């Protein structure tokens, strides 16, 4: 059993008396309704309120949302309900304290005593000429413009940021990372990070937009989308490893097929359309996250329709994250609990098997493990297509569950 939670949204760092002081209070609700890892925002103190411009990454007290204190003591009471932290890691750039002889940023400082962390221009990507004295590697992905981006093949880089991981780890209880802008740095750099500190899974954001086409529709085929993904979680070592990825293909998909185009819910081998049908051992589903929903609204699934991904995404295979304000600003707290409390029960996990029963426009339907039938959709009756046994579980606007 396994079922993610984002604890945060784009505003929680405004959050009065502190984000993590507040979710103190929502420990209970986010264990009893069977979630079993939260992932909490960028800890480190950042140039940017919500933390994603990280500097001083020892300096946890800097932090907008809530102290080292105030932090131990969520991670320890989301420990005492048996859940697991999940920190947002931001290493693919990193901001200076200081300013060196050119008079430019780029002499950093960890936040400790010593020298842990306190870099100098030979750790900037040469290629990142707004701030490196070209001295080093090039950068071994994408560039973050804001803040200069580090030489991920930097020796001293790679030491010093696993001695930082693991003290996440050791001495604030952290179980495992969110890889912020995985496309930032090679997934043969994140592979040195997630093997070097063994944390319990590494999703990591490697979002690619999606093939559309003339009116701005994503295209029914996604297999170039998802085959990058799946390529990724190879070069970081597969199955072997810990690290796997947010599935933006199915969300992406998801996203247009609600709009009455179910038919996109299955590719021609019969096999869901995103990672979720070719790695979801490795799939993490979710409906919005803070970036694609909240007050950025990059990609906001429709508003009217959300519990119908919940319903597909819950029900599923693949790993399902549930977005904070979906859970407790919304409304759909208990029908959400709900449709975890099937999961669980009925033992389904991240590699259940799946039988699409339908297809069709205002109409899909599916089985999985041969225990749990889901329809969401508006059409009214689709009753023919449920195998004998299954008795309606849950239902809500234009979605259905059946057990046997
Ligand atoms: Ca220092
Ligand atoms: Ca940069
Ligand atoms: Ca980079």
């Amino acid at each position: 059993h396994q079922v993610l939670f984002q604890g945060f949204n784009w505003e929680s760092w405004k959050q009065s008396g502190g984000w993590y002081n507040m979710m103190m209070g929502k420990v209970d609700d986010i264990a009893a309704a069977g979630v079993t890892h939260v992932w909490l925002p960028p800890p480190s103190h950042s140039v940017s309120n919500e933390g994603y411009m990280p500097g001083r990454l020892y300096d946890i007290d800097a932090s907008k949302y809530g102290n080292a204190a105030e932090l131990k003591s969520l991670i320890g009471a989301l420990h005492g309900k048996g859940v697991q932290a999940i920190a947002d890691i931001v290493i693919n750039h990193r901001c200076a304290d200081y300013k060196d002889s050119r008079g430019i940023y780029c002499i950093f400082e960890g936040g400790t005593s010593d020298g842990r962390l306190d870099w100098g221009p030979h750790m900037i990507c040469r290629d990142d000429t707004k701030y490196s004295d070209g001295t080093a590697n090039l950068d071994t992905g994408a560039d973050f413009a804001a803040a200069p981006d580090i030489d991920h093949l930097n020796d001293r880089v790679q030491r010093e940021l696993k001695e930082w991981l693991l003290w996440l780890k050791s001495d604030l209880g952290f179980d495992a990372w969110r890889l912020d802008f995985a496309r930032g740095y090679s997934p043969e750099m994140a592979k040195v990070y997630i093997d070097g500190t063994s944390p319990s899974l590494a999703v990591a954001e490697v979002w690619d937009n999606m093939a559309t086409g003339g009116d701005g529709k994503p295209n029914y085929d996604q297999d170039a989308h998802r085959q990058n993904l799946v390529n990724w979680v190879d070069k970081v070592g597969g199955a072997a490893s810990a690290g796997m990825v947010f599935d933006f293909t199915t969300k992406g998909i998801l996203n247009a097929a609600v709009e009455g185009e179910l038919w996109r819910l299955i590719d021609p081998q019969g096999k869901a359309p995103g990672v979720m049908g070719w790695w979801p051992a490795k799939a993490v589903t979710f409906v919005d996250n803070h970036d694609t929903g909240s007050t950025q609204a990059m990609w906001p699934f429709p508003s009217d329709k959300v519990m119908q991904g919940y319903a597909y995404i819950l029900t599923h295979p693949g790993i399902p994250c549930i977005f904070y304000d979906h859970f407790f600003n919304w409304g759909f707290k208990d029908q959400i609990a709900a449709l975890v409390a099937i999961r669980k029960r009925n033992g389904i996990t991240a590699t259940s098997a799946l039988k699409i029963l339908m297809h069709e426009g205002d109409a899909y339907v599916a089985e999985i493990d041969g225990k749990v039938v889901v329809k969401i959709g508006s059409r009214y009756d689709v009753g023919a297509v449920i195998p004998a046994g299954f008795v309606t579980s849950a239902a809500g606007n234009d979605y259905a569950v059946w057990e046997k």
